[PDB]
């Protein structure tokens, strides 16, 4: 045991509403040199009956060196399904579970590793728990099926200074490029974020009164076809701080007065699984 703060195990959370197709559950944490295993469960129960059905049990085992999936229903477990555990005792873990109408899609380190077909109703999932040799650093459930091209207004204050736009996406395995535009009311694009795999660069520019600006590239593309990524756009005093998978990828000096950035567009060869203003 080391440090508590938030998300101490055993962690138990009652969902506000049913886990529905299109939603994702993200669990990040750290393990220790002596961690043996930890579990993640999507379980039934109305309030806290404890002992009901378990519509997806995930066991990450360091001893066995495998990630094991199973279901518990009507008082009994089914046959386990296994995949290799890419993690060594220690080092951080990143597990993501996305619900679909016929299965759960599980990713480890943002890489799809398992398609678990529903064995019992997904609607039975009313709670999720995490326990074992793990220190939880981040837990989030939400998202939906975002259609792309995508377009929407941003809150009432939009991407204002001191705030950040968080986007969870996966560039398509056979995609060439995709883009994310942060714009103003008149249609000017404050920031154009455009990953181009066929050019091995991410282009950043601004569209002002119908004309494209300079264009800032270079900085080694941190994205990869078919792998999930967490993109963060932090609106700061002098520039947008662009983070990719937790690391600052670049800075982009404001060319348009910040403030009043309440427009978002996403297009190209990409799948979007979550968008949030933090
Ligand atoms: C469909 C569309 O308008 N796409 C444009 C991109 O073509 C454009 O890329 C730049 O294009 C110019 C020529 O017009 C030149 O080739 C640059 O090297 C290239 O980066 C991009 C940036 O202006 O804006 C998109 O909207």
């Amino acid at each position: 045991m080391a440090t508590e703060t938030n998300y101490p195990v055993p962690y138990r959370s009652k969902l506000t509403e049913p886990f529905e197709p299109g939603q994702t559950l993200i669990i990040k944490g750290k393990t220790a040199e002596d961690s043996v295993r930890f579990t993640i469960n999507l379980h039934n129960t109305s309030a806290d009956f404890s002992g009901n059905d378990v519509p997806l049990h995930i066991s990450v085992r360091f001893d066995e060196g495998k990630i094991v999936f199973n279901t518990f229903s009507k008082g009994e477990w089914g046959k386990e399904e296994r995949k290799s555990n890419p993690y060594k005792k220690g080092d951080d873990i990143d597990i993501r579970i996305r619900a679909h109408d016929s299965k759960f899609s599980i990713s480890v380190d943002q890489k799809e590793v398992k398609e678990y077909e529903h064995r019992v109703p997904l609607s039975s999932v009313t709670h999720f728990s995490v326990d074992g040799d793990i220190l939880i650093t981040y837990i989030h459930w939400g998202g939906k099926y975002y259609p792309v091209p995508y377009e929407s207004g941003l809150a009432g204050d939009g991407l204002a200074p001191g705030k950040s736009l968080l986007i969870f996406a996966t560039p398509e395995k056979k995609g060439k490029r995709f883009h994310i535009n942060l714009l103003k009311k008149n249609g000017d694009i404050a920031l154009h974020f455009n990953p181009r795999f066929d050019e091995k660069a991410i282009v950043r520019n601004s569209l002002i009164s119908g004309e494209w600006g300079n264009e800032e590239r270079e900085g080694k593309n941190p994205l990869e076809k078919g792998i999930g990524c967490d993109l963060e756009f932090r609106n700061e005093e002098y520039a947008f701080q662009i983070y990719v998978d937790g690391e600052r990828f670049a800075t982009y000096a404001h060319r348009l007065d910040p403030h009043d950035i309440n427009g978002l567009q996403i297009g190209g060869d990409v799948e979007v699984t979550g968008i949030q203003m933090v």
